């Protein structure tokens, strides 16, 4: 079928342009502008243009005839998500307008945004459109438009143009926007809504309390989709509604929509409708190109968002059931179908029931299977407080949701763990050898084929990824050949041996959909070409540097066919709830732990593997500076049926203790079994239930293990802490407490001078000292308030108010190097601890009995237990050996006042942190420090540790003195594990990114190795040599290996030193720091008077690293000496990429004006002329910046621009620029021997540092499509140029209604380079009556242009001429231009003959005759030799003779452009003379000229509109006019009472008109009303339109037909009026037209003929009558030479 290729087609061009889109929401620019109507319907219209693009709307003015142009141009600006602004529609509709009555349509178009975005150049060009009915497309077409319309985001420009200008005009049929194959044909998408299950309570339970607790919600979808929004049928009181409801999705081909939008929504009778969730159908995604069209479903969509608890109170993570963030819960699930319907449009039943058929078929998608999930929580570190007790839930859907009420006790959450102080900074809960297992059941589609072959596909990718970064690390270390070749080798067999894999068969499974046998076609299509190109590539290809790119591909294809929109499965979400609230969470994918029994590679990555994951807070998209826990869990999920294949996944013995409570009392201080307060002797935790012994049995699968018995339950450097606590009453005063020293416990504790060291320890401090690291004030204190039952706070403040009732310090040291059972309480069910205190007068003890499983079911019982929890014991632990080398960072946050930080680091591995070292006052720190974690138990095998390992987290601090030390970011990496000797080889360091929320805030050079620890550690390495008492260096095998380089600096001058402590920058200078060394510039005596360095050249001889990768980043600061030997630091900047400074220090009436040569340039003008061919200038018109160009490297050569920054940053970004360093560096190693001289210095050709005077001619020539700043979409645009002080404004001279604005002025200046550097041109709009607004501006370094080697302070002409037009315009001849670039480049000075016949330059000889080969010369040229010196002159990169085009920028839309600005710049300084003759770039004016029509005769015109006289009869007259020339309406004598169309006028038209024959373009001013301001320009082509009109004696005149002529294009007549047919002009509606004769009548000045006259009837041209007429063009010279007569 053809319809679905082209849909298929455009869903994946849709679908390949949105894969790199993000969706952060950005602004847009739209550009939609109208040139011209031909063949529009009607009969003497009026037509009018108006465009609907989102609301806002634009509209043309009135035109006339049949073929109007209008040349309008129309602004949106819009500020949209980029993977959304492509459901919006571009609406053109054309309108017939009348003088004293509304519009009529005439002509409609809609298109999508997504084509003109996919579109090369980001638009469309000069193409034109169908213009038709909306729907009644049946009649036929309207007529035809031709539009262009752009798309530009961030960084996007609009392409240029060329002379397609007559390849489009009467060539339409070549040069559509859509062609005629693709047709106006609708597409329909039948979405299925079958039903919804676990819907959330979202409605109040207090009205069903007073008259169920699960059916709170009145559930109903709206599916959006291409702005409609389409809504199903309420379902009253139902969690578990049943729509059954297709919903009929419409589209067109010109307007493909890709997202739809299933939102359900809790529908409420008086408040908003609640969001339930919403899920996303990618159209791009369920469709590819045999191809198929989009399919999907059956299946089940889960929603995700705010967590389920219903409260009354508006809910703070409601943003997240808009599907806006991830979503944190199981929001329910919605079961959907979708299917395209093609060339059939539905009925106007938007919403139709689903038939029965459909409802039997699916039943076999909703087949429910056991599944069993069990997660053994090996390690939760990194934990931030230790306030109250912390579990983990697991639940996969609503499966295992501790808060919702259920009719079993559910083992879905972790025990109470309170956290544990690993001794330097954070804590973990301390699980050791006993690790909490949660086991949970739940019940989902077996969709296993699916699975199966997303998670072989992601283990083939990531093997493939993995053997990527493996030849990626080859060609990065410059491995040799062969190992290389090895590797491409391993790579190409591991492609080859894995994707010969077979994909899961769609028989005999009953959840197979259409989309399921699709995929898996496209699948196997896609492996298959994956094998076959693999083995081709085995048999013939050699190099393994330039086939990657076809592996990377393999790569992106195999991400590709990962995707399964078809996943059901719900995210396995496991919630840390601290207290009795939830806190974090996490989202683990269902299928990267599934367990298939087809093997390995079909089972998940982390199927019955621990994991690492971060929890993260419930609206953070990504971890900020605290992150809340870090879990490593081993999670097996899969089919009950096979979880006895559990056991080959389980680790360690599962263990489930059943428990007794024995208790008694205190009379008389003995202890007794009576006298309980309403307690049992022998009961329950509570003590309420009595319980006896055998109420517990073991259930089917399990044994005892014992008896009943009673069961009461490598830090070198440490730090205890302890709590100082004070209580009040509001209002009072502060006095400590009862509990005046607490632990983590809660109550008392042992005092500070109490509590002594555990033997083998020593104290390092002797003074306790209170902790300033925390939100406290001045001294130590936070503060709380306490409201009954909760006597003790919970959470703190870092201020103190008067209502407060309780307050807390902590305070810490730092350290180096009974059998009864009987627990007591001061009450019965209380808090028993383990020995009696002074106040407790009740006791218990706890009486238990091991079970373990049964050696027939293995490790699986855990899943037959379903209250008996259940615990995995290791009977074994591993000892391990972390160190850490930590060598330094780069581009860091500034976090102080003074423009830097002090940065250290928290190490973190599991429950063990270190710190490293604080650097002070830089950005750039070398640690240069190893932290060594000797004794790091962890269980597990270590096979586990080596598949899997624990991640290492670099928490970065910028230490402060006072207050909270600020957060620099994070970086996680895994270190190497090495479990023996064998494989024992050298770690390497790499960058990781130090992220700081969603970006990186610089790099860290880290890496980690984490050893097995053998007997006594003999196989450990040797400790690292120390620089301070337990301070290790990197060791020499990590470090990287230094070399004695040289960083040459050409500090050349600072610009824009802005004022600091409100002083400016008067006496500055440079200190470059790069590997511990520093380099100072002298001191400028000031700036104002010198703002250059007057040394230029610094050196320093730094040891830096052999690699490029180890380059250590290069400091620049600036330092103000002040008054008081006061020397703060003004400006810093960091320079990381030093790859670009490395360098090898060894190594008729032709009247010629400029408008002429520029239009012979632009290539669209005068591209044919006799200018060209007579061989006079041109010019290089750039369509970007001069400094955009790529052959002269931004006109930065000589030096660079380096932004200098100072203070706190922007919290995430950089911080404020307070100035420019200009300057580049050479980088460069040195030898090593003092004996070997040094190599030679790269600054030898510098120019002269002081300030010069210079004269610089800003030439503006045109703007091109600039923003509007009028109500009328119109401008009126000036110049205003700004040079340090001085300002030309050009308001007087600025040039009305105008968008592109032919200036055609100079603006020459004087100013002294560099401190009036920055060039700003600045276009305004005049406003009379109100201010004026900015339309953009430009920024021109034009101290680049003066010292660029290329020459851009002026470019060179094609030739040498002396006088004339295109005189040089230069200081320099082009021989003293041609010796100082042979003196810049190192060449000897040129040699110049006598004659001037040859010139040497660069080493060759170079002749006249070898450029001036068979070229016509004229008498403007000059002097020989400077001819030959020019013509050599443009071969070396040279900055030619331009006009380039800068765009303007503006704050209304930062990095979009507002408008083109084509002009250049000369800048001349002064100390090399005055410059030449300046160009006349005054724009030209307009040739007058008449065009004359005489009126003959008359043929075969059509009877008489209905009048009052009556009679069959027939008045003819003619009238003639040009378009804009309608005040130039005039019209013949009447032959009366014709009787057979023929009539005789003989009456003669003169038509005034201004002419542009280098545009070839009619010329015309005239006011748009008679109030406005001033008068309209307007740009049309040359036209002339002659109608026929009837006069009456009483009635109106009346209309007949017309013929229209392009005065460049006419068409040649008939020399008969029998010989004047119809269809000598181009029907061009209905057929493909024969080619009209056409001549110019500029050129063949006159003719004489019979031409034909239509008039459309019902969309058929009918013959309206003949007219002889003959056509003469004269201008003013031929009007003076003979005189043009009446008229
Ligand atoms: C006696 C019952 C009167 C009930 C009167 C009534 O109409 O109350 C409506 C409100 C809001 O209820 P919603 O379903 O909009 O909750 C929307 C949800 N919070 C969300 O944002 O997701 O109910 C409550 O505040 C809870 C009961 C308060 C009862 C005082
Ligand atoms: C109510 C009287 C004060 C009104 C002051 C005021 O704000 O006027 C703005 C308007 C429109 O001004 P612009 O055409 O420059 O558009 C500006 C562009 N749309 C923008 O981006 O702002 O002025 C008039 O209508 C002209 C008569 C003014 C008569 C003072
Ligand atoms: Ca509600
Ligand atoms: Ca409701
Ligand atoms: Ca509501
Ligand atoms: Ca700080
Ligand atoms: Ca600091
Ligand atoms: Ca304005
Ligand atoms: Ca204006
Ligand atoms: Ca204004
Ligand atoms: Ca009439
Ligand atoms: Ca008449």
């Amino acid at each position: 079928t053809v319809s679905e290729a082209q849909l298929a087609r455009r869903l994946t061009k849709v679908k390949n342009s949105r894969r790199m889109l993000s969706n952060k929401p950005q602004d847009f620019q739209i550009r939609v502008r109208v040139i011209e109507g031909r063949q529009l319907s009607g009969n003497n219209i009026r037509p009018v243009v108006k465009v609907h693009v989102c609301g806002q709307t634009h509209r043309t003015r009135i035109k006339r005839g049949n073929n109007p142009f209008f040349d309008e141009l129309f602004f949106y600006n819009v500020n949209m998500t980029p993977s959304e602004l492509m459901d919006e529609i571009i609406s053109i509709r054309v309108y017939n307008s009348h003088s004293l009555r509304a519009d009529c349509l005439m002509g409609e178009f809609k298109i999508d945004v997504g084509f003109v975005y996919d579109e090369p150049g980001h638009a469309v060009m000069r193409k034109w459109l169908l213009l038709n009915d909306p729907e009644d497309t049946s009649s036929g077409s309207k007529g035809y438009m031709k539009v262009s319309m752009f798309v530009l985001g961030t960084g996007d420009e609009p392409p240029p143009e060329r002379r397609d200008r007559d390849n489009d005009s009467d060539d339409v049929e070549s040069n559509l926007l859509l062609p005629a194959g693709i047709a106006l044909r609708w597409v329909t998408f039948l979405l299925k809504i079958y039903r919804a299950e676990d819907i959330p309570q979202m409605d109040d339970a207090f009205s069903q309390t007073v008259k169920d607790k699960k059916n709170l919600v009145d559930p109903f979808v709206e599916v959006s989709f291409a702005g409609k929004k389409v809504c199903t049928n309420i379902i009253e009181k139902n969690a578990n509604p049943e729509w059954n409801q297709v919903v009929n999705l419409q589209i067109k081909f010109p307007s493909v929509c890709e997202k739809i939008k299933l939102t359900i929504y809790d529908w409420d009778r008086l408040t908003k409708n609640d969001v339930v969730g919403t899920t996303y159908l990618h159209l791009s995604k369920i469709a590819a190109s045999v191809g198929f069209v989009p399919t999907f479903g059956p299946c089940y969509l889960n929603l995700y968002g705010s967590p389920r608890e219903y409260t009354g109170f508006p809910d703070p993570y409601d943003e997240l059931n808009t599907g806006k963030g991830e979503g944190v819960a199981y929001r329910g699930r919605i079961l959907v179908e979708l299917a395209t319907f093609l060339e059939k449009t539905p009925p106007d039943k938007k919403l139709e029931p689903i038939s029965n058929d459909d409802l039997l078929v699916v039943e076999k998608y909703q087949r429910r299977r056991k599944y069993s999930l069990s997660a053994v929580f090996h390690s939760a570190t990194m934990l931030q407080d230790v306030g109250e007790a912390i579990q983990f839930e697991v639940s996969i859907g609503n499966y295992g949701n501790r808060f919702d009420t259920t009719c079993k006790p559910l083992a879905s959450t972790t025990q109470y763990s309170r956290a544990v102080f690993d001794g330097n900074y954070y804590y973990y809960l301390p699980w050791a050898h006993t690790k909490p297992v949660v086991t949970l059941t739940s019940y989902w589609e077996d969709i296993s084929h699916r699975l199966d072959a997303v998670n072989t596909l992601l283990a083939m990718a990531e093997r493939l990824q993995t053997n990527i970064e493996a030849l990626k690390s080859g060609i990065q270390g410059k491995i040799p050949a062969n190992q290389l070749a090895e590797l491409w080798l391993k790579l190409i067999d591991e492609v080859i041996e894995d994707t010969r894999y077979t994909l899961p068969l769609t028989e005999g499974k009953a959840n197979v959909t259409v989309l399921d046998t699709q995929i898996r076609k496209l699948r196997s299509r896609s492996l298959s070409q994956i094998h076959e190109a693999a083995v081709r590539m085995r048999s013939e290809a050699t190099d393994v540097k330039s086939t990657l790119a076809e592996i990377e591909d393999w790569l992106d294809k195999l991400m590709q066919l990962t995707e399964e929109p078809q996943n059901s499965m719900p995210d396995i979400i496991i919630w840390m709830i601290r207290g009795e609230k939830r806190l974090a969470y996490a989202r683990i994918p269902a299928h990267q732990v599934l367990y298939s029994t087809s093997g390995e590679n079909a089972s998940g990555k982390y199927c019955g593997k621990t994991q690492t994951i971060f929890l993260k807070y419930p609206q953070e998209k990504n971890n900020g500076p605290k992150v809340p826990v870090e879990l490593r869990v081993n999670i097996w999920l899969g089919l009950s049926a096979v979880e006895k294949k559990f056991n080959s996944f389980a680790e360690g013995t599962f263990t489930v203790f059943a428990e007794m409570y024995e208790n008694q009392a205190l009379m008389f201080g003995k202890w007794g079994t009576s006298g309980l307060v309403g307690r049992h002797k022998f009961s329950d935790v509570t003590g309420k239930i009595k319980l006896k012994r055998e109420f517990f049995l073991p259930p089917k699968g399990w044994e005892w293990e014992g008896e009943w018995i009673v069961d009461p339950e490598g830090h070198t450097e440490f730090t205890d802490e302890v709590y100082q606590n004070e209580s009040r009453y509001p209002g009072g005063d502060w006095k400590p407490a009862e509990d005046t020293y607490t632990d983590a416990n809660g109550d008392k504790a042992a005092s500070p001078s109490e509590l002594t060291c555990p033997p083998g320890w020593e104290w390092e401090d002797d003074a306790w000292s209170y902790d300033i690291n925390r939100a406290v004030d001045e001294k130590g204190w936070e503060y709380g308030i306490t409201i009954p039952p909760d006597h003790k706070p919970k959470s703190w403040v870092a201020a103190e108010k008067m209502y407060h009732t309780h307050r807390r310090r902590r305070l810490v040291r730092k350290r180096k190097k009974d059998q009864e059972g009987w627990e007591y309480a001061s009450l019965i069910g209380w808090k028993f601890h383990w020995k009696q205190r002074s106040s407790d007068t009740f006791r218990r003890r706890r009486w238990r009995r091991k079970m373990a499983p049964s050696e027939t079911h293995g490790a699986a019982a855990i899943f037959k237990l379903e209250t008996p929890i259940v615990s995995c014991n290791f009977d074994r632990v591993y000892i391990y050996h972390l160190r850490c080398y930590v060598y330094q960072a780069r581009n860091l946050l500034a976090l102080d006042k003074d423009s830097f930080s002090d940065p250290y680091a928290h190490i973190c591995f599991l429950h063990r942190s270190k710190t490293t070292e604080i650097i002070h006052s830089t950005l750039n720190p070398t640690w240069d420090q190893t932290i060594i974690f000797d004794e790091v138990e962890i269980y597990g095998e270590p096979q586990t540790v080596l598949q899997n390992p624990p991640k290492v987290i670099m928490e970065l601090f910028d230490n402060d003195q006072v207050g909270k030390d600020e957060f620099l970011g994070r970086s996680i990496f895994s270190p190497v594990v090495k479990l023996n000797s064998e494989m024992d080889i050298t770690p390497k360091l790499l960058w990781h990114p130090v992220m700081n929320g969603d970006k990186a805030c610089g790099d860290v050079l880290v890496t980690a190795e984490l050893i097995l620890r053998g007997k006594d550690g003999s196989n450990l390495p040797i400790l690292p040599p120390q620089r301070a008492p337990n301070l290790y260096m990197v060791p020499q095998g990590i470090r990287p290996v230094v070399q004695l380089t040289a960083i040459e600096i050409l500090a050349w001058g600072l610009r824009n030193m802005k004022n600091f402590q409100m002083a400016s920058i008067t006496s500055p200078s440079l200190v470059v720091e790069c590997g511990g060394e520093r380099v100072e510039s002298v001191v400028i005596k000031n700036l104002k008077k010198t703002p250059n360095f007057p040394s230029s050249v610094l050196f320093m001889k730094v040891f830096l690293p052999k690699e490029e990768l180890y380059m250590p980043p290069l400091v620049i600061k600036v330092i103000d000496h002040r008054q008081f030997g006061r020397k703060p630091v003004v400006g810093q900047c960091t320079i990381e990429r030093l790859d670009r400074f490395r360098c090898d220090p060894y190594a008729e009436e032709e009247i010629v004006d400029w408008w002429s040569k520029f239009y012979a340039s632009s290539g669209e003008h005068e591209k044919c002329g006799q200018y060209i061919q007579k061989g006079y200038s041109k010019l290089k018109i750039y369509n970007c910046e001069l400094e955009n160009v790529a052959e002269f490297e931004g006109l930065t050569d000589f030096s660079d621009t380096f932004k200098l920054y100072r203070g706190k940053s922007d919290e995430n970004e950089d911080p404020s620029v307070v100035g420019e360093f200009k300057g580049s560096f050479r980088i460069y190693p040195l030898p090593d021997d003092p004996s070997v001289p040094a190599p030679p210095r790269q600054f030898r050709e510098l120019p002269d540092s002081v300030p010069q005077e210079c004269t610089v001619r800003i030439y503006i020539v045109r703007g091109l499509e600039l923003q509007p700043q009028d109500n009328n979409g119109l401008c009126d645009p000036y110049i205003k140029i700004t040079l340090g002080k001085k300002v030309i404004e050009d308001r007087d001279h600025y040039i009305p209604n105008t968008l592109n604005p032919v200036f055609g002025r100079m603006y020459e200046l004087s100013c002294y380079l560099p401190q009036e550097k920055d060039l700003k041109i600045s276009v305004y709009d005049y406003d009379t009556f109100t201010r004026d607004e900015k339309v953009g501006e430009t920024i021109i370094d034009l101290e680049n242009r003066f010292l660029s080697r290329f020459g851009s302070h002026c470019g060179i002409p094609e030739e040498y001429c002396v006088s004339g037009v295109n005189t040089w315009r230069d200081q320099l001849r082009p021989t003293q231009l041609l010796q100082n670039v042979a003196r810049f480049k190192g060449f000897p000075q040129p040699i110049l003959s006598e004659d001037g016949s040859r010139i040497r330059y660069g080493g060759r000889d170079y002749s006249l005759d070898e450029f001036e080969a068979n070229k016509i010369l004229h008498q403007h040229l000059g002097a020989p030799e400077e001819r030959l010196a020019l013509h050599i002159l443009r071969t070396q990169g040279l900055v030619p003779e331009h006009v380039e085009t800068r765009t303007l920028h503006s704050t209304f839309q930062p990095n979009i452009s507002q408008g083109k600005l084509q002009m250049w710049v000369d800048v001349f300084p002064k100390s090399l003379g005055p410059p030449g003759p300046p160009f006349n770039i005054t724009p030209r004016k307009a040739k007058k000229y008449y065009l004359r029509v005489i009126i003959w005769n008359t043929k075969d015109v059509i009877l008489d509109e209905k009048s009052i006289t009556g009679e069959e009869m027939s008045d003819i007259y003619v009238k003639g006019w040009v378009p804009g020339n309608e005040e130039n309406k005039q019209k013949t004598d009447v032959h009366y009472r014709s009787l057979d169309g023929e009539g005789n006028f003989n009456w003669r038209f003169v038509f005034p008109f201004d002419y542009l024959p280098a545009e070839q373009l009619c010329i015309v001013a005239k006011k748009e009303h008679f109030w406005s301001i001033d008068q309209t320009e307007f740009r049309i082509p040359p036209r002339l339109i002659i109608q026929i009109w009837d006069n009456d004696k009483f009635s109106l005149d009346d209309y007949l037909g017309f013929l229209e002529l392009d005065l460049r294009h006419t068409i040649i007549p008939a020399k008969s009026p029998e010989k004047c047919r119809l269809d000598m002009i181009p029907d061009l509606k209905a057929m493909n037209p024969l080619k009209a004769k056409t001549a110019s009548l500029f050129e063949q000045k006159s003719m004489k003929g019979w031409w034909p006259c239509y008039a459309e009837k019902d969309g058929a041209r009918v013959m309206a009558g003949k007219v002889e007429m003959t056509l003469e063009i004269l201008n003013e010279k031929e009007a003076d030479e003979r005189p043009a007569g009446k008229g």
